[PDB]
């Protein structure tokens, strides 16, 4: 089904590279990671036999700043994908113009098969074996698939025994030790952000569509509630575990409240049972992937419905699947633009951790309003300037301020 | 004896279990290190310098250096815990600590405390730090004393003016330090007080003590229209139910007046400045000053704890029983502290700020305490005193619990 | 060797403040001894694979108010006693605007235009190798000068970052696109601008009552031209060395900026009379302002400047002679460690960005310019009334007991 993540990857930005006329050595620099790390995690399960996993961290580029990137628990984790995510770092980073390089890591587990002990160990014998690559002005990582902000606690609590107290060496940290205000919410608000951009170019508002949303964690929640709270009609949300579909609008609300008593989307009472392999054909005005990546690919492209894809996931469309949808009018909104709310905010989490002093939480939802504004402002600019879809408008304008950094810093040694 | 009950009844409340519990009693860390100089002469004397690091769960650790003999190590760890709260209380990004030298510092010259305090540095250089330990002053040291260990941690660790606080402004201090205990302690009244509807200036006040604290904070209440119906220092006081003119009076104090010998009041006795007619009393100077036998002569409905521990427990529920609110000491006179957090910011942040926003900062961490203290208090139904400990002792076993326990 | 504009004047003033202050001899000497010299060879393979070696230094003359400052200098010229007299002076001129850095300078003898680009990149590298340990974001900060630029600034901000880690507040002067400020090109210009306001409203007067003589038309003067222009004072002369033009009625800098846009020199211009460069000082105006060149201002032309204020833009315009005279003529002289300091004053403000990792905009940087440019003529003015002194002492008296206390205060205990 799914095309290798990293085949994907490296074919949008061989065509970026092309719009750009960017220089064979150059572009070839520009690919190549800056380090890849992989390293053995061997902890005692509770019950102290040992279970061996593989950790990774893909430092791809940091021509812009210190690496940015989140830490993935999930099976298939393995080098083609964090090797892929490093890369859509050092775009996104750029597209919204904050200070970081791109980098991304993982490690194969998962994570309801580890207790929560486990889970911890696991977690401080990764920052063990990495103390010495991240850094607050180095790499500075965060959550993603399987992890969240305890984990983050761990990490910064472990690294923090070899370099002493060092909140800004992680983000998405919980509140109580030193996490920003507004971080939690930050990548779906941040989509919810990115589509109003969109749709206003259209004369569209949000409380205009209809909405199906695969996956419901930390991106597919936050985005959702957005949604629902801005009008929008959300018909149908999947996970691993089932969906849910109501053709009338899905009550984000009560649905979140049942999610949080342990109930099972497939059980929740205002809605009818779905099968999750039917959600993103569903019909809809507007599909939001959240989950995992090459999910739209060239066996299910053309029984898209939606109108409007806006990539809250990392690489949920891949090159087969983008023609075809540009061919049945379907716009894109790509994932380096619309779902960096979240790292947009883990910068602002780390300015607050360096200068020592915490901000309110309008200022950070001020400043990412700002920082999102810009961005696809900036697209749009772009799009025009190169006569491109959104995906190449978003890459070209990351890639060339990323090539730009690295030219003004040389390669003598 | 108490301070254990009292940790144990907030732990309760809170619902600690008791390993936790066992384990916030624990210092961090305790380090004792030999500190021998010279004398002027030649001679050599040596001294024992310690640092009590009680715990570190919200940020670096923060207290002040003591140089002062007969240590008690029993009363250092006390100290050192009761940081650990304060700083929680006040929601400033810091653990508590507590060190000192056990010296005379009366018995030594300037250049041999100069020395005496580069040794100690030297001493501890890898154990205190921006984000490990910053000391401040504290009795028997002053701002002299954290430029000296500054310089001397700055050969060590390179130019680090956060690894110390209370330091003179010339070498990075904080604009507002001197005045920001007893100006803290009029933003704390004002929050207090609009919880209640009141205004400072329709209350009158009496004022125990008139130091670095009580002359700060009298002429804070006079700027906002408080009537300053008595105060009292050490030699006399002075009272006036129109109110006493504070610039005025600070005027005097200036060319070394005495309070009694002050023409725009009345002389009284300085022992009746507790029972004065008042609406709010403010203890600055001395602890341990109401107690069972003067507790229902008081006559003010607010009592506004400047001092560190004016009130005893008998004195607390006679004036309970009375209908009196009592801002507690951890709270109230905790604006030095906040400060001392504001030097550090913008020590780290390479850029000073004006006294203006220095002020502002202060009113703004002062009133949000107050708030989170008073809706801690709902929500465990208890006074003041103790929704401010269980505020901190709470903040602090949140943290732990999130950082957790695996190696 | 002992010789140049730079260090005669400093340490003349010096000297002097430091009687009007009555510091300890004792204190005098240690304050005038530098913290350390530093010299590095620096050799690399030119293009061609042959050897080229080089003497890098650096000059580090105080730290007690904070991590040293100052420029590298690519010149081949290097007299030892004029890089240590200017580390000296960026001492004073920190303390004189109360940015908490103390000075230094550095350089390396070579000539820039012997070398191509990729040499030049080497020679940087290889320099900030052989000091790299010397310098540190809180430990002395260098930035452009006289044969480096905000490239070079950007080969040993990478350089330095493979020995201690991303670093941007390492070096000041960097592209905006590797963490520069905003507002560098202006700064200096639009600072003589806020240093004069300050000054006038003293005598409640404003630049738009004013007649203005400029000597200088490149980075300083065409900035602070432009800035007295758009707040109505009248610039009846303008000199660039090589051409002058006059006019009464007031230059339209516009007009003549945009004519310098066109490749166009000062005597092209057709908005004013032809006048000699070399009559400029003496060219009647109520204010006169010096910005290109040292020693202009002598024994021989200052009584015939008709000026009432002169604001010292460039480095050292005003001999000690001409400052004599000027003074018993009733002519009021901001001095240039004052005048000058909005360059050094935004560098600070570009480390300081960096420190907090995040930039201001350009509004933001301008405001703080003119706050500490204004606190800091109220700050001189003050000392002049305690001293009883010209702007001159008052400065260099206000940076001198600055860096006198902060040293008394840290003390001389090992
Ligand atoms: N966390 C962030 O800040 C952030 C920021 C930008 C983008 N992303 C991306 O968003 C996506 C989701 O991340 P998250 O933080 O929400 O993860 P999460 O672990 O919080 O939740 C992931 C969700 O996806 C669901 N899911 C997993 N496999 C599925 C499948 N086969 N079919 C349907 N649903 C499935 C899970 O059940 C869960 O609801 C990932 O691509 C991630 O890289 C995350
Ligand atoms: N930042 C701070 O200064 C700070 C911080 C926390 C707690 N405190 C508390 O505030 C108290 C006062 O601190 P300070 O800096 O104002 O001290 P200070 O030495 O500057 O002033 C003390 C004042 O108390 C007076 N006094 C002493 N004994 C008295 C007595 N028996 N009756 C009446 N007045 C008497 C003195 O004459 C003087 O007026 C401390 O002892 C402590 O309890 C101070
Ligand atoms: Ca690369
Ligand atoms: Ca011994
Ligand atoms: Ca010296
Ligand atoms: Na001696
Ligand atoms: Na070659």
């Amino acid at each position: 089904n799914a095309m290798n993540a990293l085949v994907a990857t490296n074919r949008n930005f061989q065509r970026a590279s092309r719009i750009l006329g960017l220089d064979s050595k150059l572009e070839k620099s520009l690919l190549i990671p800056y380090r890849e790390i992989k390293v053995e995690c061997t902890i005692p399960k509770d019950d102290g036999s040992l279970v061996s996993y593989v950790g990774f961290r893909i430092q791809h580029d940091n021509a812009r700043g210190p690496m940015k990137g989140g830490i993935r628990y999930h099976p298939e984790v393995d080098p083609d994908e964090v090797n892929a995510l490093a890369q859509l770092m050092t775009w996104k980073t750029a597209v919204v113009d904050i200070p970081y390089g791109g980098a991304k890591g993982g490690i194969g587990c998962n994570p309801k098969d580890l207790s929560i002990s486990e889970l911890e160990r696991l977690t401080r014998v990764f920052t063990q074996k990495i103390h010495d690559l991240i850094g607050i002005h180095r790499d500075v990582p965060a959550p993603d698939m399987g992890t969240n902000s305890q984990t983050m606690a761990w990490i910064l609590d472990e690294y923090s025994k070899f370099h002493g107290h060092s909140p800004a060496v992680v983000t998405g940290k919980p509140i109580d030790l030193g996490g920003s205000l507004g971080r939690e919410a930050a990548t779906g608000l941040g989509v919810v952000f990115a589509t109003e951009a969109l749709f206003a170019e259209y004369g569209k508002s949000i409380s205009d569509m209809t909405f199906a949303i695969q996956g419901f964690g930390n991106v597919g929640t936050w985005a959702a509630k957005a949604i629902f709270e801005r009008g929008g009609k959300v018909v149908a949300v999947s996970d691993i575990n089932g969906a849910i579909s109501n053709p009338n609008g899905i009550d984000i609300a009560a649905l979140l409240k049942h999610k949080a008593g342990n109930g099972s989307l497939k059980d929740f009472s205002g809605g009818d049972a779905m099968n999750p392999n039917d959600l993103l054909v569903h019909d809809c005005d507007v599909l939001i992937p959240c989950a995992l990546g090459g999910v739209l690919n060239k066996e299910n492209a053309n029984d898209v419905k939606a109108k409007f894809i806006i990539e809250a996931a990392n690489h949920p469309t891949d090159p087969d699947a983008d023609e075809i949808l540009s061919k049945k009018g379907v716009i894109i909104l790509p994932d380096v633009y619309a779902n960096a709310g979240g790292v947009t905010v883990s910068y602002f989490e780390w300015v607050q951790n360096i200068q020592g002093f915490m901000w309110d939480e309008e200022k950070v939802n001020q400043e990412l309003k700002r920082y999102m504004t810009k961005a696809f402002n900036d697209i749009k600019a772009n799009c025009k300037t190169h006569n491109c879809d959104l995906r190449m408008g978003a890459f070209t304008l990351g890639l060339n301020r990323v090539a730009r950094a690295t030219l003004l810093r040389g390669w003598e040694a």
